[PDB]
């Protein structure tokens, strides 16, 4: 992810087949002649898409030009959470499935995985970061406190940001309960709140290299969103 001063990001296509699939997902959803109500509503929850981009002298080098969802914030606190029971897609080989499950074997049980976080601390005027090994260390016993850490700043637990995140996730959950045409594997939610209010909170769906046509409810995604909502709700009682 390359942050651009004009409030966009450039996301380089992943190697094939993943990058090409993500490009086609954004192209399908943001097609100018699309009047599918399901896809028009989905646009609200994604970063705005500005099309494929490549450097003027390098047509080989492929990026997606996307809205930087952190751009309106002064000291953005950012958390990325992978959603679902399965990180592997319906056409994964046995080895691929094993690779994905071994990255975090609690995915089926918990339904989400914290990929990372960046939290502004007011007392020190500094950021605390967690990498992928943080989230992969969390279990049923530690997931509540693991998620809570994201909302520790301003000398307090930011229950305003927690409640706002629940309210934003609930709209995404409602979209998922009103569509049976896409299933999403290894996709994420990006959470942003203001570290420097309820509060400017942003919750956006990202990472679409494993989105497939479906005939059913995305049950794993729904389970993960619900569990994540339940965890967030329990943090409101702290
Ligand atoms: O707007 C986006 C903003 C970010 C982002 C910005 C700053 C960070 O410190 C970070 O960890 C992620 O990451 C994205 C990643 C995406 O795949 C799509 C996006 O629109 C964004």
């Amino acid at each position: 992810i390359l942050q651009h001063p004009d409030g966009t990001v450039l996301k380089q296509l992943q190697p094939p087949p993943r990058g090409p699939r993500e490009l086609e997902f954004y192209n399908m959803v943001y097609a100018a002649d699309c009047f599918d109500g399901v896809l028009l509503e989905l646009r609200k929850y994604l970063p705005k898409y500005y099309g494929i981009w490549s450097p003027p002298t390098a047509p080989n080098d492929l990026y997606l030009k996307l809205e930087d969802v952190t751009h309106k914030f002064n000291k953005p606190c950012i958390m990325d959470v992978k959603i679902g029971q399965k990180s592997y897609d319906p056409f994964a080989s046995s080895e691929k499935i094993q690779q994905q499950v071994s990255k975090y074997p609690l995915m089926e049980e918990i339904g989400f995985l914290v990929l990372g976080m960046r939290v502004y601390h007011v007392h020190s005027d500094s950021y605390e970061t967690e990498n992928q090994h943080y989230g992969r260390s969390l279990t049923k016993e530690t997931i509540k406190d693991g998620v809570s850490r994201f909302f520790h700043n301003g000398y307090c637990l930011r229950k305003d940001a927690v409640a706002a995140s629940i309210q934003k996730i609930e709209k995404i959950l409602q979209w998922f309960e009103n569509q049976k045409q896409l299933n999403f594997y290894a996709s994420s939610l990006l959470f942003v709140y203001e570290g420097s209010s309820g509060g400017e909170v942003e919750v956006r769906m990202i990472d679409f290299a494993h989105v497939f046509p479906s005939n059913t409810i995305d049950e794993g995604y729904v389970y993960g969103l619900k569990h994540l909502i339940s965890v967030l709700r329990s943090i409101l009682d702290n």
